[PDB]
DNA sequence: CATGCGTCAATTTTACGCAGACTATCTTTCTAGGGTTAACCCTAGAAAGATAGTCTGCGTAAAATTGACGCATG
DNA sequence: TTACGCAGACTATCTTTCTAGGGTTAACCCTAGAAAGATAGTCTGCGTAA
C-alpha cells in the first residue's frame, strides 16, 4: 500500500479542502456554538455597537483566515495597534476591524460553560478534549505511513497559571505546555498525539515513555514498521515487548549510559581508539558501543537483522549512519512550525493549543497536497503559495458579505471589491441575438443637414448614432 | 556635573538631528568612497542600466532609512522577494527595487582594499576601523554619565568564516561575534565598547575582565562613580587597582565561586540557617555571603562605603539588593535590541557590524531626544514614533530624486507623491502641477507589450482606454 | 425635413522603432535554527548571481477609420 | 434646487494588568510593551428645505 493519502484524501487538488480535512464541520460548529455563549455574557447594557455581535460560521473561517497570513508574514508578534493600521497595509483591514479582531479573541470557547464544574472531574484538559479529539481523529484515519515512524515531544510555549505548565531548561521557551507526537518519517506527517498533563496521567505500572510509545503507536500496531527514539522512549523491555502477537514494531534508538544492561565491555572508553566500535547481542537485539572523539561514547540499541556492518566511507557503524537519518522527523515538524506560526500572546493556556492545531493543520494539508498534486505530473507549489491561496479561500466569502453594509467607509470598500476575485458577470462571451442594423443609415440626434453616417449603435438601446453625440453609450442610456 | 546630553548638543529637538550626531559625515563619506571601488569592479561591460550605477551619499541615506524601518517592524527575516511585494506593502518598494537594494547590500565596503593587505598582520579587524572608532568617539563626546555605571558582554550571532567569532554554549545565536561595553544605568545609554578578537588583543599580566574594565573606564575617570558587573569582571585586585590615584571607581558585583581570595568563613557550612547572610572585611571591601530559599550561597563583593544592614521588606541584604537594582544596565539595551532590530543573514562578516552599531545609534539617539524634549515641559513620543520618524526624515530627499525620470513607473509616482511631507510654498490640491499625467500614453485594459496608445477615458470611472474597447466609458461602467 | 448609395481626402488608431528604469523566477551555494552523542549533525529556505520579461515615455509611417461633399427619388 | 441633521459601522488613544524575553545566584528576578478594557471620537449614506 506503499504510503501516501488514504483513498478519502484522493484527487483533492484544492487547499481549502485539504485544509478542511483537519478542521470538520462539528469542529467549526463547536467553536461557533460556543463562543456565542461568552459575547452573550460579557455583552453589558452599553456594548449595543456592531463590534459586539454574535458569531456565524463565516466570521469564524475569516479569523482563521487572518492567523494563516499573520503565520505567513511573520509578524505574530507584532500589536494589533499596527496590523490594523492602513498606512502600512490593508491584508488586514479588508477583513476584520482591530477591535472586533480584539473582542473575539477574548470571547472564544471550546465547550459549555454550565457543565464544565464537575465535567472536569478527573480530567484537567477538559475544556479543550472535544475539539483535540475531533482533530487527532483526523490526523489519524487520513494517510498511510511509510516504513519509518519516529516518535519525540514538541513545547507549546505558555505562561500564565496553566495547571499543566511544565518548567524545561535547554528550550527556546522555558515554560509551556507538552505534546507527546509521532510522525512519519522522510515526509513529516503528524499521525498522532497527546498531550502531557501530569496530574491527569495514569501510567499504571508504567514509565511514561514506555506508556506514550505503545499508545502513540496504536494505528500501526501489528504493522511490522520501524520506530526510531532517543533517550526518554528507549527502555530495553519496549524494544522486546513490541514484538508480541499483540504489537509488531521495532525499535531502533539511544540508550541513557546509566542503563545497567548495558555490558561493562562496551564502556571501556580506556581501551578502545577514536572512531571503533564493540557489538554484542541480547537475544533479538543488538547493542552497538561507538567511540567518537576522546570522553565521549555512543549506546545504540535496535531490532534489527542479525548482519553488522560499518560504513568504510565515514568509518561509522552502520546503526549511527541509519539513526541520524530517521531521528529528526519530529523535530523537522518543529522548526517548520517556528518558522511559519500563528501564535500570539494570550491570557488562557486554551487558546493557546487552538494556535497549536492550526499550525499542525497547515502543515499536513500541504503534505496531502503535494501528493496529490505530483503523482498526476504537476507542478507542486511551495509553502508560501499553499498560504497565500488559503488566505483567500478562508476569507473571500466573508468579505464579500461585509460590501452589504451601507456604511463600508470607501477605503474598505474598494480594497474587498480589488482583493476578492474578481468574478466578472457577462464573461461567457456569447451574447443574445437581437436586432441591429445591417444597412447604411444616419445619426439621429445629427440634423438632416449633416447626414452623418452612423458608426455605432447604443449599448443598451441599440438607436443609430455618431460618435459626436452618443460615442458608444447613447446619453439616455448612461 | 548633571546628567544628561552636553552642551554641543543640548539644543536638538528631533530625530534626524539625533541621528547624524552619531554617525557624522565623516562615516558617510568612507562608506561612499570605498563602496564604489567595488560597483566598478563587479560591474562587466554587459550589466548596464540603473541597477549598477555607483553610490551618492543621498541613496546611502535612505539605504540606512530602509533598515531603520525594516527594524520597526518585525520582519527582519523576510525575503527580498516580498519585502518589496506591492501587493502586501508599499513602504519599500517606494524607496528603491527589489534588485538595487540586493546589489547594495552585497557592495558595501568600508576601507581601501589596497592598503589593509599589509595593515591585517596586526590589524585583524581592519575592515571596519576606520567607521568603529569614529563611531565610538562621538558616543563619548556626546552624553554625561551619571553616578552608576555597568559593564557587561553582547553577541551579534553571524555565523561563517571570520576569525572574530567565538562559541559560546548556553546562549542564543551561540556562535557570533562577542562585543564588550559599558552603559550608563538608568537611561541605558552606551559609553563605551570595543570587539573581542580572540588573539593579537595583547593583554599582558592580566586577565581580558580586569582588562577591559580598565580601557572602558577612560572616559569616566573624572568624578568617582560606581560601575557593577558579573563575575567575568570581578578579582579582587581590580576592586583594589581602582582605588589608586589615576583610577575613580569603586565596584560592586558578584564573585566566582573557588577564588583564593574568598575565606572558609563565607564558603562554608551547611548548618548556616536558610535567608541569613555574613560579612568579612578587607580593608576598603565588604566580602557577603547570602544563602537564599535553595540553600545555596551567592558572594557578592564592594569596594563601596555603604552599609552591611538588612533591608527589612525581603529580608535581603542592601547590599543584594543595589547589585539585583543595576546589574540590567547593558542586558536590557539588548532587550530594545532584540525587539527593534536590524539584522539580516549574509555571506559576509563586516555586515554584522554595519548592522550592530545601527541598532545602537537609533538607541542612543532617542534618549538624547528624550531629555531634551522633557526639559522643556512637553511630552515624548514613544520610541515607535521616534523610528517612524526617522524613516520619514532619512529617505525624503532621496525619494525627490526618483521623481526625476519621465519613466519612473508610476504606480510608484503615485505613491511617493502622497507619502512625503510638502516642502513646497504657494501650492494646494487644486493648484498644482501633477494634472499632465492625465494623459497617461497607455490603455488600462490592453496589455502593456503591445504599446497601444490611449486618447480616451471612461467618464464614469474616470479611467484611460483605447477605443478598441470602449471611447467615452469603459465596459465596467454602466 | 427625412433615408439608400459613391468619391476620396483628412483625422484618428494601430504597429511597432528607439530608450529607460524596474520585476518575476531559476539553479547553485551555504547560513539560521535548534537538538543533542555533539567545539558535531541535519533540514529548510534565504542570499548570490544571472537571464529574459514588464511597464512607462516619446516618434514616425502606414493602415483602417471617419466625414464632408456628389446625389436620388419622396 | 443648492447644502444640513440622524444612525450605522469603524478608529485613535488613554490607563490599568501581567506575559514574552533573556540572564543568571535564579524551580527566581527585572524590564519593555502587548493585551484587556473603556471612553471618547471619525466618516459614510439616507431624509428635509427656498
Ligand atoms: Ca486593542
Ligand atoms: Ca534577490
Ligand atoms: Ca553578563
Ligand atoms: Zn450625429
Ligand atoms: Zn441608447
Ligand atoms: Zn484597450
Ligand atoms: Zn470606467
Amino acid at each position: 500500500s506503499q504510503r501516501g493519502p488514504t483513498r478519502m484524501c484522493r484527487n483533492i487538488y484544492d487547499p481549502l479542502l485539504c485544509f478542511k480535512l483537519f478542521f470538520t464541520d462539528e469542529i467549526i460548529s463547536e467553536i461557533v456554538k460556543w463562543t456565542n455563549a461568552e459575547i452573550s455574557l460579557k455583552r453589558r447594557e452599553s456594548m449595543t455597537g456592531a463590534t459586539f455581535r454574535d458569531t456565524n460560521e463565516d466570521e469564524i473561517y475569516a479569523f482563521f483566515g487572518i492567523l494563516v497570513m499573520t503565520a505567513v508574514r511573520k509578524d505574530n508578534h507584532m500589536s494589533t495597534d499596527d496590523l490594523f493600521d492602513r498606512s502600512l497595509s490593508m491584508v488586514y483591514v479588508s477583513v476584520m476591524s482591530r477591535d472586533r479582531f480584539d473582542f473575539l479573541i477574548r470571547c472564544l470557547r471550546m465547550d459549555d460553560k454550565s457543565i464544565r464544574p464537575t465535567l472536569r472531574e478527573n480530567d484537567v484538559f477538559t475544556p479543550v478534549r472535544k475539539i483535540w479529539d475531533l482533530f487527532i481523529h483526523q490526523c489519524i484515519q487520513n494517510y498511510t505511513p511509510g516504513a519509518h515512524l519516529t516518535i519525540d515531544e514538541q513545547l507549546l510555549g505558555f505562561r500564565g497559571r496553566c495547571p499543566f505548565r511544565m518548567y524545561i531548561p535547554n528550550k527556546p521557551s522555558k515554560y509551556g505546555i507538552k505534546i507527546l507526537m509521532m510522525c512519519d518519517s522522510g515526509t513529516k506527517y503528524m499521525i498522532n498525539g497527546m498531550p502531557y498533563l501530569g496530574r491527569g496521567t495514569q501510567t499504571n505500572g508504567v514509565p511514561l515513555g514506555e506508556y506514550y510509545v505503545k499508545e502513540l503507536s496504536k494505528p500501526v500496531r501489528g504493522s511490522c514498521r520501524n520506530i526510531t527514539c532517543d533517550n526518554w522512549f528507549t527502555s530495553i523491555p519496549l524494544a522486546k515487548n513490541l514484538l508480541q502477537e499483540p504489537y509488531k514494531l521495532t525499535i531502533v534508538g539511544t540508550v541513557r549510559s546509566n542503563k545497567r544492561e548495558i555490558p561493562e565491555v562496551l564502556k571501556n572508553s580506556r581501551s578502545r581508539p577514536v572512531g571503533t566500535s564493540m557489538f554484542c547481542f541480547d537475544g533479538p537485539l543488538t547493542l552497538v558501543s561507538y567511540k567518537p572523539k576522546p570522553a565521549k561514547m555512543v549506546y545504540l540499541l535496535s531490532s534489527c537483522d542479525e548482519d553488522a556492518s560499518i560504513n568504510e566511507s565515514t568509518g561509522k557503524p552502520q546503526m549511527v549512519m541509519y539513526y541520524n537519518q530517521t531521528k529528526g522527523g519530529v523535530d523537522t515538524l518543529d522548526q517548520m512550525c517556528s518558522v511559519m506560526t500563528c501564535s500570539r500572546k494570550t491570557n488562557r493556556w486554551p487558546m493557546a493549543l487552538l494556535y497549536g492545531m492550526i499550525n499542525i493543520a497547515c502543515i499536513n494539508s500541504f503534505i496531502i497536497y503535494s501528493h496529490n498534486v505530483s503523482s498526476k505530473g504537476e507542478k507542486v507549489q511551495s509553502r508560501k503559495k499553499f498560504m497565500r491561496n488559503l488566505y483567500m479561500s478562508l476569507t473571500s466569502s466573508f468579505m464579500r458579505k461585509r460590501l452589504e453594509a451601507p456604511t463600508l467607509k470607501r477605503y474598505l470598500r474598494d480594497n474587498i471589491s480589488n482583493i476578492l476575485p474578481n468574478e466578472v458577470p457577462g464573461t461567457s462571451d456569447d451574447s443574445t441575438e437581437e436586432p441591429v442594423t445591417k444597412k447604411r443609415t444616419y445619426c439621429t440626434y445629427c440634423p438632416s443637414k449633416i447626414r452623418r453616417k452612423a458608426n455605432a449603435s447604443c449599448k443598451k438601446c441599440k438607436k443609430v448614432i455618431c460618435r459626436e453625440h452618443n460615442i458608444d453609450m447613447c446619453q439616455s442610456c448612461f
